[PDB]
């Protein structure tokens, strides 16, 4: 016998393939998902006549190319590990309390919950990579199993396994992209020695892990100087659409009565002899509200170790130091 | 009081710098360590006056650039996720059974020690980033712990779980760079349409996924033609130092019998429901010998499902085709 079928790797392009049945797909064509299974090692099935296949091996010259221009350069086992992925996830909920939408617990993914809910309240943010804008606007009209996928897939995370949302967090920020000015300037001198400025632009003025609130960050650093004498190193100007602070579990009070500048922050949770729980929160109202996968808390202060921290946007000038 | 302090990220440049003991270290600093430990948190302990640390967050213009040229583009949680791996792998051993070295089994790491003795049969290997570079170096003249902190790293692997050694090994060889010429060819025509070729070298002609035997790599693959007609895939001309082929679990019956040309390949085991296991195997004598993290085996024949696959060096011309 003899059948035909649709073979592509971006869902665009297709190529017919015609398949006997003595063989398997994998000696016949390669690696192929059909509707989401894995189905390299069958023999062609009689009835699937006609249908889309997606391949994972043995790729064609343009079938290498649009691969490279849809998800950028990427090692040999994506996409195999993307298609799994995004079977594995499919059954996950995404609940919306009160027009916010959060990730549901389930398989340790409270990592992707917080990555997630922080990613969404960015604004003016754009990624380079075609098949991530793709699904960050499926994502973004309530179709977020392909977003969570690639994420995962580039972030190289595990089914099932607990992960850190701040290296995922600015992993996933690195293929991002600002859609307006930005810029961050550090002034590094001595008093002898004189003055050197350093200047930062896009994403990465908006992006800083060492601090964790505003005026940590705006602070005069001291150590020696190549001189003998001492070296400064301070923020001289800031200008962004909004800021991410990191820093490591960070034990801190956080109190609505002070009327806090941040809007969000998040926030690792258990001892560190077991590992691996975070939850997300929002400033709003009077209020923290604690997302905790699908379910909502609310306290007026909370002591906490804080990961990630975003501001409001910034508009600052060192004032005469 | 106060102390003074040596802080480096590489291990070749450092600067000094005064802490008083009444402030943490990531006040003052940011997030440091001390011989493997983590002492971000602790007050400035003392006797530690004069001491070399490795510093994490806030780093200088210097430190960000000279953190760059060593690494290579990293996320900004790169280092503490090094550093951590450092100390956690620390006590792991290699053991030298007839000189050759393998990896013991310890919190799932088969998955390195497939990676790790792969990479040892590979000539005219050299890294790009230098800090590979040096630890490979270090892992040659038998200290291996920076080698393996520095692949969990890069491929972002988590101590104590399990992972893919094919994806592992292709995202190593990404960093890596070959000493000598290596060229592939390949064809891609139809009888009305004409000819196209598609050449590749370096790393990407000694590196396959898709095929796992080389009779398959140089067999032709038909499709259908923009034209109607038919359009075939073929390899030309082929010369490399080496060849690696990898594919997904594959079950193959492997007999010395027929004196394989391949000289060592992987091998995942357990069903398919329980996943996490993997066993490498070379070529020597009249036998193969099995690899299981530690200990040895020998069979003549073997029925597994073997994954990545290497050969010789390759030296060929598509004959009269
Ligand atoms: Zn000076
Ligand atoms: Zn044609």
């Amino acid at each position: 016998l003899t059948i035909e079928v649709l073979v592509t790797v971006d869902g665009v392009n297709f190529r017919t393939v015609v398949l006997n049945n003595k063989n398997t797909y994998r000696s016949q064509l390669g690696c192929v998902f059909f509707n989401g299974a894995d189905i390299s090692d069958t023999i062609p099935d009689e009835k699937q006549n006609g249908h889309s296949l997606y391949l994972a091996d043995n790729l064609t010259a343009d079938e290498t190319k649009a691969l490279k221009e849809l998800y950028g350069p990427v090692d040999p086992t994506f996409l195999h590990r993307f298609y799994s992925l995004k079977a594995a996830v499919h059954g996950w909920k995404m609940v919306v309390c009160d027009k916010v939408r959060s990730l549901k617990l389930s398989d340790n993914n409270c990592y992707l919950n917080a990555v997630i809910m922080t990613l969404d309240l960015l604004k003016d943010i754009k990624f380079v990579i075609p098949a991530l804008q793709h699904a960050f606007m499926k994502h973004k009209g309530g179709d977020s199993t392909d977003f969570i996928a690639l994420i995962m897939a580039y972030g190289n995370c595990t089914f099932g396994a607990p992960d850190d949302a701040s290296r995922l967090l600015h992993t996933v920020l690195a293929k991002a992209e600002l859609c307006c000015s930005a810029r961050m300037v550090w002034r590094e001198w001595c008093n002898v020695c004189g003055i050197k400025d350093v200047v930062l632009q896009g994403l990465k003025a908006c992006c800083y892990v060492g601090v964790q609130t505003v005026e940590d960050l705006r602070a005069r650093m001291t150590y020696v100087c190549q001189c003998g004498g001492e070296r400064h190193r301070q923020l001289v100007e800031h200008t962004t659409p909004w800021l991410l602070l990191s820093g490591t579990p960070n034990e801190k009070l956080v109190t609505t009565s002070t009327a806090p500048d941040f809007v969000a922050f998040n926030v690792f949770q258990g001892i560190e002899t077991a590992v691996g729980h975070y939850v997300h929160a929002r400033l709003k109202g009077g209020l923290i509200l604690k997302f905790d996968s699908g379910t909502v808390s609310k306290t007026s202060d909370w002591k906490c170790k804080v990961t990630d921290v975003l501001f409001p946007g910034q508009k600052y000038s060192s004032d005469c130091n």
